[PDB]
């Protein structure tokens, strides 16, 4: 594909080739928590991912993806402000080129050193792509990193990414709990958006939530030892491959807490 993270192909040019760049709910957004709408009646979100079943790993060239067996049919978001239940399908990150910027959501103008996005479709489509027609398709829960102490959870991903280095590679990926990325408290903002990466589609309830996890220093370098580029090519190291904040135009962030 043409897009990417440069200066030629990056997010100031998407619109050229998904029009939708431009369009009425796109993301991420700037979360400004003065004016986000506290909302009592926003059920704790449902994550039960014990019987998620991870497979592999894979680097798509501008980010990796965990892939989860999305036949698990317990291993599902609902809850908050979905209706419905919604199947885990693949993990993600975005980050940068250093620890001062890497979110795609921002809070009150402040970027994270990274953020972690898992992406699950509405059961009611069949499966992904039926859902990402849909308004109502996707649920992705954002999370935030922040770097501290490190995060255990995280290990097995960033100690498997020099194995898939380069665009194309793979590696096997069993037996990882997601679990271990969530942190303690489930209070989150609520939105509806889009896909950060193209085709861009208007298809996202974003579920973003207020608590960042720790990881170490180390944890997150590792990410930027990542390579864009396929095997042979000249070296692109990944970083900064972070959609800006969008103009939030006609839509209101909830709260689910004070
Ligand atoms: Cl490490
Ligand atoms: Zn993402």
């Amino acid at each position: 594909h043409h897009w990417g993270f440069g200066k030629h192909n990056g997010p100031e040019h998407w619109h050229k080739d998904f029009p939708i760049a431009k369009g009425e709910r796109q993301s991420p957004v700037d979360i400004d928590t003065h004016t986000a709408k506290y909302d009592p009646s926003l059920k704790p979100l449902s994550v039960s991912y014990d019987q998620a079943t991870s497979l592999r790993i894979l680097n798509l060239g501008h980010a990796f993806n965990v892939e989860f067996d999305d036949s698990q049919d317990k291993a599902v978001l609902k809850g908050g402000p979905l209706d419905g239940t919604y199947r885990l399908i693949q993990f993600h990150f975005h980050w940068g080129s250093h620890d001062g910027q890497g979110s795609e959501h921002t809070v009150d103008k402040k970027k994270y050193a990274a953020e972690l996005h898992l992406v699950h479709w509405n059961t009611k489509y069949g499966d992904f792509g039926k859902a990402v027609q849909q308004p109502d398709g996707l649920a992705v829960l954002g999370i935030f990193l922040k770097v501290g102490s490190a995060k255990p959870g995280l290990q097995k991903v960033v100690d498997v990414l020099d194995s898939i280095k380069t665009k194309g590679k793979s590696a096997d990926f069993t037996n990882f709990d997601p679990r271990g990325l969530l942190p303690e408290s489930l209070d989150y903002w609520t939105y509806p958006g889009s896909l950060t990466t193209p085709p861009l589609l208007e298809c996202v309830t974003w579920i973003v939530l207020k608590e960042p996890i720790s990881v170490s220093s180390e944890q997150v370098s590792k990410f930027r030892k990542l390579n864009f580029n396929g095997e042979g090519e000249p070296e692109e190291p990944m970083v900064d491959n972070w959609r800006p904040a969008q103009p939030l135009k006609n839509r209101q962030i909830k709260a689910s807490f004070k």
